[PDB]
C-alpha cells in the first residue's frame, strides 16, 4: 500500500540540535555566507570527489569566478558524522532511541586542490552566469531549511537493472545532484564527462511500515517489537560479539530495521544484502 519509492519528507524549519548531540570535529568550521555575484559574471562549476567497499567517496561542488578571482567549495554532510546519522543512541531515560542525524549545507572560500586531486577527482563540468549562481544560492537556502536530516541507506529490491527501489538516500551526492538539476532548470549546460557516485545499497523485499516513534515506544505501543529494535541497534555502538549479533540479524535471519522519515520500517534482507557501488549518474540534460 504505497508508491514505488517512499518520498523524502521535508520540514517547514530546521530545529536547533539537541544539546545531547555534540561533535568531536566541528561542522563547517570555515563556513562563510554565500556572496551575491554580478549578473554577467562567468562562474566555472567544478566536480569535487575524494575518499571518505574500496570506493566510498565524498562529493562536493566547486565554484570559481572570473570577476571575484576567488573560488569556493560547497558540500552537504552530517553535523555529527556518519555513524550518528546511521544508528541511534540508546538513553535509559527514554523509551525511544535518540538520533543525531541532521545534515546540512556548507559553503566556504577556497578550493583545496590537493585534497581532491590526490586520490579523487577535480574536473570542471560547467560555466554559469552570476545570475544563475545567485538564483541557485537562494534555492540552496530553502533546501538547507527544509531537508534537515541525513540518510545513509539506498534500499533496492535487487542489483538488477529495472529492479524496484524502496528508498533513496539523502546524503552529499544527492545534494550535488539536486544542485546540478536546479542549474539545469536555469538552462545551464554541462560537459559530457563520466560522473560516478558512491551508493551504499541494502537489498530486501518490500518493506513493511512499523510506525512512528510514539507508535512503537512508550505506553501506546508494542513492547516486544520495541525491545526487538533496541536489540537490533545495540551492537552497532559501544566488538566480536557485536559483529556476530549483526551478522545473525542481517545475514542469518535476514532482518533490518530502517529509520526513514522519522518512522520505523522492516527490511527483509536478500541477495548480496549490503553492496557498495560506484556507478554512473549522468549530468542532467
Ligand atoms: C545550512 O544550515 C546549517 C545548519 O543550520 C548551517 O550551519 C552553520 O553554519 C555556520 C557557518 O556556515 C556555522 O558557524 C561557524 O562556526 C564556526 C565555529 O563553530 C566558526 O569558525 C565560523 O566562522 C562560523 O561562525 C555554524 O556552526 C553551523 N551550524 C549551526 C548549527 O548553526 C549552514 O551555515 C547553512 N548553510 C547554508 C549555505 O545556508
Ligand atoms: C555522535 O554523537 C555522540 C552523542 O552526542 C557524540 O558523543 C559525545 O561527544 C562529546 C564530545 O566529544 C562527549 O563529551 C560526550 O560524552 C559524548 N557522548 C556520548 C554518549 O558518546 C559523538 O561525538 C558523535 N560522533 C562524532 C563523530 O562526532
Ligand atoms: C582556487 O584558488 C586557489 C588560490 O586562491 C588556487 O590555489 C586553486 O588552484 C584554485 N582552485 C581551482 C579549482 O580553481
Ligand atoms: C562508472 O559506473 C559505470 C556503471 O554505470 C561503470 O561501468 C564504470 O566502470 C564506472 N567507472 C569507474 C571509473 O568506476
Amino acid at each position: 500500500r504505497r508508491h514505488w519509492p517512499v518520498p523524502y519528507k521535508r520540514f517547514d524549519f530546521r530545529p536547533k540540535p539537541d544539546p545531547y548531540c555534540q561533535a568531536k570535529y566541528t561542522f563547517c568550521p570555515t563556513g562563510s555566507p554565500i556572496p551575491v555575484m554580478e549578473g554577467d559574471d562567468d562562474i566555472e562549476v567544478f566536480r569535487l570527489q575524494a575518499p571518505v567497499h574500496l570506493k566510498i567517496m565524498h562529493d562536493a561542488i566547486g565554484f570559481r569566478s572570473t570577476l571575484t578571482g576567488k573560488n569556493y567549495t560547497m558540500e552537504w554532510y552530517e553535523l555529527f558524522q556518519l555513524g550518528n546519522c546511521t544508528f541511534p543512541h540508546l538513553r535509559p531515560e527514554m523509551d525511544a532511541p535518540f538520533w543525531c542525524n541532521q545534515g546540512a549545507a556548507c559553503f566556504f572560500e577556497g578550493i583545496d586542490d590537493v585534497h581532491w586531486k590526490e586520490n579523487g577527482t577535480l574536473v570542471q563540468v560547467a560555466t554559469i552566469s552570476g545570475n544563475m549562481f545567485n538564483q541557485m544560492a537562494k534555492w540552496v537556502k530553502q533546501d538547507n531549511e527544509t531537508g534537515i536530516y541525513y540518510e545513509t541507506w539506498n534500499v533496492k529490491a535487487s542489483p538488477e537493472k529495472g529492479a524496484e527501489t524502496w528508498f533513496d538516500s539523502y546524503d552529499c551526492s544527492k545534494f550535488v545532484l539536486r544542485t546540478f538539476n536546479k542549474l539545469a532548470e536555469f538552462g545551464a549546460e554541462f560537459k559530457n564527462i563520466e560522473t560516478n557516485y558512491t551508493r551504499i545499497f541494502l537489498y530486501s523485499g518490500e518493506p513493511t511500515y512499523l510506525g512512528n516513534e510514539t507508535s512503537v515506544f512508550g505506553p501506546t505501543g508494542n513492547k516486544t517489537l520495541g525491545l526487538a529494535i533496541k536489540r537490533f541497534y545495540y551492537p552497532f555502538k559501544p566488538f566480536l560479539l557485536s559483529l556476530l549479533q549483526i551478522f545473525d540479524a542481517v545475514i542469518v535471519h535476514k532482518q533490518f530495521y530502517l529509520f526513514y522519515n522519522f518512522e520505523y520500517w522492516f527490511l527483509p534482507m536478500k541477495f548480496p544484502f549490503i553492496k557498495i557501488t560506484y556507478e554512473e549518474i549522468p549530468l542532467p540534460i
